[PDB]
């Protein structure tokens, strides 16, 4: 995989953002991991869905470099968004998110598992230590 540079223009979820990619502005999920939302189409804000969205506009916003990086699947869903793992100053926002309990693992998406086993372990020792959405 190759990361490549690009520029917060605003957090919008706990597992989507919204940046410049290559000159042009684009919607971008995270993969690989599932949030909790506080833009749902139905139950509306579910817990710790602002946590998550916090820990995630934190993450980028105090940033001084934001990275990309596509995996080696499908590219976009099909709402166009972007599918990547998103560095913040070289680490993961998709891994720290699951470490900290904000986030489970997704099950895999379209060849798009790169780093699955990274966050699946992630994800054990949060339950371990029963952070946040697995107290």
């Amino acid at each position: 995989l190759h990361k490549e540079p690009a520029t917060l223009i605003k957090a919008i979820d706990g597992d989507t953002v919204k940046l410049m990619y290559k000159g042009q502005p684009m919607t971008f999920r995270l993969l690989l991991v599932d949030t909790p939302e506080t833009k749902h189409p139905k139950k509306g804000v579910e817990k710790y869905g602002p946590e998550a969205s916090a820990f995630t506009k934190k993450m980028v916003e105090n940033a001084k470099k934001i990275e990309v990086e596509f995996d080696k699947g499908q590219r976009t869903d099909k709402y166009g968004r972007g599918l990547a793992y998103i560095y913040a100053d070289g680490k993961m926002v998709n891994e720290a998110l699951v470490r900290q309990g904000l986030a489970k693992v997704a099950y895999v998406y379209k060849g798009n598992n790169t780093h699955e086993q990274l966050l699946r372990k992630a994800e054990a020792q949060a339950k371990k230590e029963k952070l946040n959405i697995w107290s």
